[PDB]
């Protein structure tokens, strides 16, 4: 189905890369590369998409996280994005995130942020 | 660090049962099975945490994802779980999370449902 | 500041329309009829904006909330918008918004859909 | 229905005091005090509440916005807390909310906190 269309580069808004291998079992796979906040370079990433969608034309729902550890930098923090791929001439993920920090009892009630990324093939 | 302290089964406040395994490397696996929804029996789940956390009594970052397919059912779906680890007497996986369906195009805008949950490690 | 940015007929990315008056003491009061959904006709909106925003070329913070009860029908749920108003030759007010449904305790975990909406003064 | 049941003074988690009237019409009104963060003192608030919710058990809908400008204090950001009502012996308004902040268009991808906030009659 779509594991050859997930598979690839994609890049959100912010020029942020997403590079990500869909696998038979489900699995996905790769590395991120933030173009903004405190991040360089790549970051494993790891989640899981529907490997049998729907075939109404409804999108492909799935999922990846990051934590924000890799050999440069430990922002201690971690973001999952939860989306759908379109297919088509012009496919997207369209996704919704959560970024949360590891923070003190005191300082958990802001330890979340939430926002919206769409990733495409071009860009 | 924490991956002693991750590793393990844990509930969540619904009767969910999360079985995780962290990783060296900051991975996690395992399988997760929810009390509630469109969902038997365990799912795969993989995500990521922060394996070298900060030493100054924060919480350890990490995420999660699990696509509702498996081989009883398939609810297009996915959840991801972003939050922290609180150690201690009473050890604490505090979590919001997103689940986005596939949908059409036209239903889009009510593709994602948001909560949160707290994990335990009794009951 | 922005109390005649705000103040006027905005629509969003669904074809929704938000008529808002801004008070001089941050009030926001108008109407809001929803393209999409359990919803027809207009129906009240009441929230509140900064109305000291900063002067660094920040956004100015905003929220309001919309019950799903009219004359016309209840759809039992309510909508709050959290967002920024963006000035210039192409105002944009950038928002997130949660959309919670009178459930009972058994479906309360899928009680609040989440999404984003911008609004502009054209379309 | 609600509105004797809603009309009061609430507490949540936190230790903030929500002071909300609901009117006949729908309408929410009152103060906040937050008990954490860039806040000081009562900030006004309104909001919009389902006044013929469901007779089957389900909670009430019912949504309230704070921007952060008061006589003391402007934090440039507002919350919105959207929810549900449920009565009974141990009352409680149950939400999820998103803080966001007044930003640049560079730093809009983090203008957005998202939580969760159980209100109670006593504490
Ligand atoms: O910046 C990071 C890691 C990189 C996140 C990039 C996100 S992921 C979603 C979005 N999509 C992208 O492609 N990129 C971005 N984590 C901390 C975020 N903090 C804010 C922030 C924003 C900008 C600069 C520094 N900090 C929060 C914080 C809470 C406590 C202490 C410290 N910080
Ligand atoms: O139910 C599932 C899979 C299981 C989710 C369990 C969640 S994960 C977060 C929370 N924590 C847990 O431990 N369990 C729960 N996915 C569809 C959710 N749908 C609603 C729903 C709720 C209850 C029953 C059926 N559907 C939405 C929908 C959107 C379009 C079409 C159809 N459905
Ligand atoms: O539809 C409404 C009211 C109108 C909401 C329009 C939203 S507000 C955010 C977004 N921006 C807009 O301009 N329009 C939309 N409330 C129920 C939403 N339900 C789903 C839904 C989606 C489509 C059709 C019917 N239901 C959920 C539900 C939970 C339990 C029982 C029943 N329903
Ligand atoms: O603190 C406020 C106003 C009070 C919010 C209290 C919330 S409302 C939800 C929750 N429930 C409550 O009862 N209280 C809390 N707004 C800024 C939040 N900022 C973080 C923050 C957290 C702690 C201390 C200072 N800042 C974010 C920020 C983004 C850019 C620049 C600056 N700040
Ligand atoms: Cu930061
Ligand atoms: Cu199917
Ligand atoms: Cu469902
Ligand atoms: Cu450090
Ligand atoms: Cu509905
Ligand atoms: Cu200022
Ligand atoms: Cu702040
Ligand atoms: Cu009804």
């Amino acid at each position: 189905r779509d594991e050859a269309g997930i598979t690839g580069t994609w890049y959100n808004q912010l020029g942020s890369t997403f590079i990500v291998t869909a696998g038979a079992d489900g699995a996905l796979t790769g590395t991120y590369e933030s173009a903004v906040g405190n991040a360089e370079s790549r970051y494993v990433l790891t989640g899981r998409y529907d490997s049998a969608p729907a075939t109404d034309g409804s999108g492909t729902a799935l999922g990846w996280t990051v934590a924000w550890k890799n050999n440069y930098r430990n922002a201690h923090s971690a973001t999952t994005w939860s989306g759908q791929y379109v297919g088509g001439a012009q496919a997207r993920i369209n996704t919704q995130w959560l970024l949360t920090a590891g923070t003190t009892e005191a300082n958990a009630w802001y330890s979340t942020l939430v926002g919206h990324d769409t990733f495409t093939k071009v860009k």
